């Protein structure tokens, strides 16, 4: 009972199916992610792999991080070390077989990584050809969130790679903001992508202080930039609770690798919950009842048997007793690692890093500061609801755009239709 595809959305699929290594791109909430799900529905599913930048925005479209797939850790070391690792039992085949590769949020891949892959691709598989032959279906938003700075100098976007133009000949554009309803909020947020604050932008978003966004016993609360802010916030907000502490330690195929799980995963070693605690759903469960990836709920009890499993009411409204599930990661080695743990993370505080790839309903964000170019746009363009959104301490030097990029979406603009 699925909805209609845009004439554009459709044309991408038509093009991908033929068998073209295409890339696609457009604003926050224009069905980049979703189109991938319907492409993954249409693609012969043997040797067809799916991936993303963030370990979360994969648990979202049911793949793994480009990292864990490729099996070369950080990609720091040279072309000869990197092909050592790809050659290893497990990874070797992972490669040989992939006929089709899909990557969401390409923004947070940094070109020297892309390049170091392309080479390794041609390497193990032995094709004398672009990316070892493999059909690249990519997407992301460049003006959204850019790659994590390794050292000090500026980190280097993916479109700036030398392989990039050689590996993804074609590029096409998505154009309508399906996410957000209200047409003011469409231009309001189309502005901030391009990096403009004239005073109605600034007035309206300032307006939202007096908004009270927090809904049914449940807040999709603050989007901080820094991760230690996030985890710390909650460590208080949960202490600030009368009930007793229910501990949930995991059960990993390897104990001593837990850290690799930790950072590639979406869950903690030790997750701790009391009554009334707020939480989020990190894997999909039942897309019918609507326990999807990114559910906002509140801990309404535990049972007194089993492992005392949590009970949760959600925003979508339906109530389910949560069991533990199982994640696996191709841990640079050719070992697959397991973890058994609840698919819940404490949903008071969430980094802007995590929130990219996702949609939201019920958000807060402080903007009395300056933020890394893009970092502003992202956290705003999460919310569906302009009414159920609250900005704090707004400041127009928050709104920053990298112009290397703006000129990338000018060079494309200036040889096209409108
Ligand atoms: N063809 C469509 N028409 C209307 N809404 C759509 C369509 N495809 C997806 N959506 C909705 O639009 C929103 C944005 O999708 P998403 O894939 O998260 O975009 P992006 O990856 O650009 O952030 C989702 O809430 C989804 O429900
Ligand atoms: F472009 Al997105 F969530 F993938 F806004
Ligand atoms: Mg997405």
């Amino acid at each position: 009972s699925r909805m209609q595809l845009s004439e554009e959305q459709a044309a991408v699929l038509r093009a991908v199916l033929k068998g073209q290594s295409i890339f696609f791109t457009g604003s926050a909430g224009t069905g980049k992610s979703y189109l991938l799900k319907r492409i993954l529905g249409s693609l012969p599913p043997t040797g067809t792999v799916a991936t993303a930048s963030t370990g979360v925005a994969a648990c979202h479209i049911g793949g793994t991080t480009l990292h864990a797939f490729a099996g070369i850790g950080s990609g720091q070391a040279p072309l000869a070390q990197c092909v050592a690792l790809a050659q290893r039992p497990g990874v070797r085949q992972g490669w040989l077989n992939c006929q089709r590769l899909v990557i969401d949020e390409i923004s947070m891949v940094e070109a020297d990584l892309f390049d170091k892959l392309e080479a390794v691709a041609r390497a193990v598989r032995q094709q004398n050809k672009p990316f070892g032959g493999i059909q690249l279906i990519i997407c992301g938003d460049f003006l959204q969130l850019p790659p994590v700075t390794k050292g000090s100098q500026p980190p280097r976007f993916c479109f700036q790679s030398k392989s990039w133009k050689r590996c993804v000949p074609v590029t096409l554009e998505l154009t309508k903001v399906w996410r957000q309803a209200d047409q003011t909020f469409i231009s309001l947020l189309q502005a901030v992508r391009l990096g403009r604050c004239s005073d109605e932008v600034t007035r309206q978003l300032q307006a939202t202080a007096s908004h009270k966004v927090g809904r049914d016993g449940i807040v999709a609360t603050r989007l901080c930039t820094h991760q230690d802010d996030v985890a710390l916030t909650n460590e208080r907000r949960l202490q600030e609770l009368p009930g007793k502490v229910h501990r949930f330690e995991a059960m990993d195929s390897n104990p001593e690798l837990a850290s690799t799980l930790d950072a590639q995963c979406p869950v903690s070693q030790l997750l701790q919950l009391k009554l009334g605690a707020q939480v989020m759903l990190v894997k999909n469960l039942s897309v019918s009842r609507g326990l999807v990836n990114g559910a906002r709920g509140v801990v309404v009890g535990f049972e007194a048997e089993g492992r005392g499993l949590p009970q949760v009411r959600f925003l979508c409204g339906v109530t389910e007793v949560i069991h533990a599930d199982r994640w696996t990661v191709q841990a640079t080695g050719g070992q697959l690692l397991s973890r058994q743990q609840l698919p819940l993370q404490l949903a008071w505080a969430m980094s802007i890093h995590k929130s990219q790839g996702m949609t939201l309903d019920c958000v807060e964000i402080s903007l009395g500061r300056v933020f890394a170019s893009g970092q502003a746009y992202v956290a705003l363009s999460r919310a569906r609801s302009l009414q159920g959104l609250r900005v704090l301490d707004f400041d127009p030097m928050a709104v920053r755009c990298d112009p290397r990029v703006l000129h990338f979406y000018a060079t494309l603009r200036r040889g096209r239709s409108l």
